[PDB]
């Protein structure tokens, strides 16, 4: 697939858009970062299923200087849903 995007959900208070990117950033490549700031949940798009995987799984079960994040699936981006594998 010569184009991907997995949407990860993520949940905190007092959020921003270049924090996630740094908690998104190593983990892989984003193509696409949306933040909602009426549900207080933040979207990351990864390119590869994988850069997900770390991320949701490392940053999943973290807690930061008071708040904690928890990441989850989301259904969006669905031009490519996410990648592909064996799902």
């Amino acid at each position: 697939a010569p184009r991907k995007g997995n949407t990860l959900y993520v949940y905190g208070e007092d959020m921003t858009p270049t924090l996630l990117r740094g908690a998104f950033s190593p983990f892989g490549n984003i193509i696409d970062l949306s933040m909602d700031p009426p549900r207080n949940c933040a979207f990351v798009t990864y390119e590869k299923m994988e850069s997900a995987d770390q991320a949701v799984a490392e940053l999943n079960g973290t807690q930061v200087e008071s708040v904690q994040l928890k990441v989850n699936i989301a259904r969006k981006q669905p031009m490519l849903d996410a990648a592909t594998g064996k799902s």
